[PDB]
């Protein structure tokens, strides 16, 4: 209503940034609450909680092993792939449970809670 009205495009020419997205492994991932979840053996050995700590794969993007951004664009278990951070919200605080690790709830773009062994900041960012 009150100043509730304004457009705007992107920018078709980025840069080149020095914090790029590191790949994730595709260990497992389900057709999880109608949306397929996401799971690696390094932020996810087995287990994860399928209701909110599995990853909605949609929120993501697989990348291909040379850290290409969706190259298929139907992401797809058995590799790697790579948190679209603009389909993110942001990393939240951290729970142990999946095993016995740190395990934080990252809020996604589709999925909106997303959990992920936090084990490393950079794991969801750049997968460590």
């Amino acid at each position: 209503m009150r100043g509730s009205h304004h457009h705007h495009h992107h920018g078709s020419e980025p840069t080149t940034p020095t914090t790029n997205l590191k790949i994730y492994k595709v260990d497992d991932l389900q057709k999880i609450n109608g949306i397929w979840q996401v799971r690696n053996n390094i932020l996810v050995p087995t287990d994860f909680t399928w209701v909110d700590n599995g990853i909605a794969a949609d929120d993501v993007i697989e990348v291909t092993s040379n850290g290409t951004r969706t190259s298929d664009q139907v992401l797809q278990k058995g590799g790697y792939f790579v948190i679209n951070p603009n389909n993110v919200k942001s990393v939240g605080t951290p729970m142990k449970g999946s095993g016995g690790l740190s395990w934080a709830q990252v809020n996604f773009t589709t999925g909106g809670n997303v959990w992920l062994n936090t084990t490393s900041k950079d794991n969801l960012l750049y997968g460590k």
